């Protein structure tokens, strides 16, 4: 409240730890379904179904732009990345299985760089 603050978390190296997370995830082998925008032209449904498009490239322009106040804000649009997977994609399918391997690798990086 007014005057009175928790001690101040050292948020400084923030934006560089999110940065290399990210190519890391970037250069996973699974990576090829999230790397670029999903092409609405292209992919019958897509634009309809999926209220907010997210994609690695999007994330990395945001990140190097400014775009992003804090690291959860960061976070939010590479758990989108798999939320909408998991919505489009059949758990058994390539693409479905890609999204929960890379959720995982996410979620560890994520904890053991931060938490």
């Amino acid at each position: 409240s007014m005057s009175v603050k928790k001690p101040k978390r050292d948020d400084s190296k923030d934006l560089a730890l999110c940065s290399m997370i990210l190519t890391e995830m970037e250069t996973h082998e699974d990576a090829w379904p999230f790397l670029l925008p999903v092409n609405l032209k292209l992919v019958p449904g897509y634009k309809k179904v999926i209220k907010k498009p997210m994609d690695f490239s999007t994330i990395r322009e945001k990140l190097s732009s400014g775009q992003y106040p804090n690291l959860e804000t960061f976070a939010l649009d590479v758990r989108l990345v798999f939320d909408n997977c998991e919505t489009f994609n059949e758990d058994d399918s390539d693409i479905g299985r890609a999204g929960h391997n890379m959720r995982k690798y996410f979620e560890k990086k994520w904890t053991d760089t931060f938490k």
